[PDB]
């Protein structure tokens, strides 16, 4: 699916900001990092919608599985936006500390994010299923 490859290129880039490599940091302190991860993620979302979309036109006259994949769509795109929110929240963090060490945050952060990624992995699962179904 076109939405499935978008989602794919959220993750290459996440799995890169995940190494919080003294480059990462540097993207994420320009904001470099969380304008790349807004627009993989508002193109998954849109691409998404639009193949949601396309399913809902085909069908005839399934009402609950519809409500059930609405909110299998939302908790995707909350994962992405938290994902996201993390980093801006580091962003804030960093700038408001004086060049003190930033390892504990780092940590804090790094944990975050494996913990997204569960969620992504388990989430974008229960999505595909849910619209072969809806199909």
């Amino acid at each position: 699916q076109r939405w499935e490859l978008a989602l794919g290129r959220f993750w290459d880039y996440l799995r890169w900001v995940q190494t919080l490599s003294e480059q990462v940091q540097e993207e994420l302190l320009s904001s470099q990092v969380t304008q790349e991860l807004r627009a993989l993620m508002d193109e998954t979302m849109k691409e998404l919608k639009a193949y949601k979309s396309e399913l809902e036109e085909q069908l005839t006259p399934r009402a609950r599985l519809s409500k059930e994949l609405q909110a299998a769509q939302a908790r995707l795109g909350a994962d992405m936006e938290d994902v996201r929110g993390r980093l801006v929240q580091y962003r804030g963090e960093v700038q408001a500390m004086l060049g003190q060490s930033t390892e504990e945050l780092r940590v804090r952060l790094a944990s975050h994010l494996r913990k997204l990624r569960k969620r992504l992995l388990r989430d974008a699962d229960d999505l595909q299923k849910r619209l072969a179904v809806y199909q």
